[PDB]
DNA sequence: CGGCTCGCGCA
DNA sequence: TGCGCGAAGCCGAT
């Protein structure tokens, strides 16, 4: 489809048809992002080989009902900045508010699109919005996979068992898809307010606000500042400020040595390889360089593999054989603990290592990396059964992550639940061979006295 | 067959 | 804190 620096394997065709004679429309879902996008390059890169202009399209949709304040505010403030930027080249930007499957088809016939491309996600409900714009519009529809730096079709064609059999595929495909992106060149033919939008929806959503005891909200929002000018400052100061600190302090939720990149990666405010490009170029220790690189390329590039070829992701059918039979046999087993959504969801459980997990999560919407394992774990623990305990993993994961309703998400909770992509532990009981975690062990690995006073 | 992103004993 | 071992089931390189 023409380009020089563009590679064709990121792109693919989801529906054939003739080339109309209107401008190329660019259906953004994951990508919320002006600079290093490829399917933004792609569609304009289409549209410079026809004369036509790019346009952009969102759709928005209701599944904000079914989160938070803190995940609309921070996607909707970065929607109003991206507005902006396209609007400095040329490129303007429409805001639907419905179903994608039946407003995309008709902003498609109302417009006059000549193509019609979009971004990739493994979701089940993107699939589902695809298959209802294929049967409803007549042009060309491709796809392109601007989230990963190998195509998630192109890294493996099945599900990958562990890290350790996908980490020589990725690595291979890395000379080959790790390159610098082109500038975004401005268009050169011409062609529902944002602040309205937010006002409406967050009114919807303020019965439903996380308060405290004295109706004051829990909620921060000063920890993270949302937009792709701001995800470019927190990659700068992590590589000169965090990225040496990196490999030894990873896993001490009571030092901020993470990169906090998972609320603009998750929105894809930023990309995933800009940030491998100039983690790679910097002169830093290489074993906090080859940690880091693991997480950013294996670990969240896996995720998406989980959830593109297992679309129970979200199930205990996703889970492996060993485990399901290990889970299945400790059904009837007596729980130490049990507590509800409620329960968890407030943080009332008997142990102040798991409630200051959880008031982390409540306060300022990301849990650190380490104890999000403990705190997935110890809800196995004390629940009533596996499923219910995937429920509510899910729930509270997606409720109040600002970095939730994300592959890494599903396949975080499945690696801690149903340990996918782990392998099998000692036996206990209970959560029988799935890997424990205990508070005894993180005692000997941070000072847990700390991180439990500074979230009460 | 070899090696996989815990708890535990010991410097 | 840092290291070596234990307990476990299975992929995949042959
Ligand atoms: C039960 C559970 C649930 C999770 N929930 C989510 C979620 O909803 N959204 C989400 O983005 N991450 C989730 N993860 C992964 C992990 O918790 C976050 O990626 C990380 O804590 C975010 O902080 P960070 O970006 O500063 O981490 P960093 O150490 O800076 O990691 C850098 C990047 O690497 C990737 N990454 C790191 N660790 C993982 C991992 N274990 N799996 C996949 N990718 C990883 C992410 O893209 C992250 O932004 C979850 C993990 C678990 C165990």
């Amino acid at each position: 489809p023409r380009g020089s620096h563009m590679n064709p394997k990121r792109i693919r065709a989801l529906k054939s048809g003739k080339q109309g004679d209107g401008p190329v429309v660019y259906w953004m879902s994951r990508d919320q992002r002006a600079e290093d996008n490829w399917a933004l390059l792609f569609s304009r890169a289409i549209a410079k080989e026809a004369n036509v202009p790019v346009v952009v399209v969102f759709c928005l949709t209701d599944e904000f009902l079914e989160a938070g304040i803190r995940q609309y505010e921070f996607m909707l403030k970065g929607l109003q900045e991206l507005e902006v930027s396209l609007s400095r080249k040329k490129i303007p930007s429409f805001f639907l508010r419905g179903d994608p499957g039946e407003k995309i088809s008709r902003f498609v016939k109302d417009y006059n699109a000549g193509t019609l491309v979009t971004d990739f996600s493994p979701l089940r409900i993107k699939n589902q919005w695809i298959e209802k714009v294929i049967s409803g519009i007549s042009i060309p529809f491709f796809e392109v996979d601007a989230h990963n730096v190998v195509p998630c079709w192109e890294a493996s064609q099945k599900h990958e068992y562990a890290a350790h059999t996908f980490r020589p595929k990725l690595y291979a495909l890395l000379p080959e898809f790790l390159e610098e992106f082109p500038e975004l060149e401005p268009n050169s033919v011409t062609p529902e307010t944002l602040s309205d939008v937010l006002e409406t929806g967050v009114k919807a959503l303020l019965p439903e606000r996380a308060l405290l005891k004295n109706k004051d909200p829990l909620f921060e929002p000063w920890h993270f500042e949302p937009g792709e000018k701001a995800a470019k400052k927190v990659m700068e100061s992590f590589i000169a400020d965090r990225l040496d600190s990196y490999g030894a302090l990873r896993n001490d939720p009571t030092k901020n040595m993470l990169s906090n990149l998972s609320p603009y990666l998750h929105f894809g405010q930023i990309s995933s390889q800009r940030v491998v490009l100039e983690v790679e170029k910097a002169e830093s220790n290489p074993g906090s360089k080859k940690a880091f690189l693991d997480e950013i390329l294996i670990w969240k590039e896996i995720s998406d593999n989980f959830c593109y070829y297992n679309p129970g992701y979200d199930g205990f059918e996703s889970f492996p054989s060993w485990a399901k039979e290990s889970l299945n046999a400790h059904r009837n087993d007596v729980r130490s603990h049990i507590y509800t959504l409620e329960e968890f969801e407030a943080g009332k459980t008997h142990d102040p290592l798991w409630n200051a997990s959880q008031m982390e999560l409540l306060s300022t919407g990301k849990m650190h990396g380490y104890t999000r394992m403990y705190w997935a774990k110890k809800i196995l623990e004390w629940s009533e059964s596996p499923e219910k305990a995937l429920e509510i993993a899910i729930c509270l994961n997606d409720r109040y992550e600002l970095d939730g309703r994300d592959p890494n998400g599903y396949a975080g909770i499945a690696w801690s639940i149903g340990g996918v992509h782990d392998r099998a532990w000692g036996e206990r009981e209970v959560t029988g061979k799935i890997r424990y975690m205990s508070y005894e062990g993180c005692k000997r690995k941070f000072d847990v006295k700390l991180y439990i006073e500074k979230y009460s």
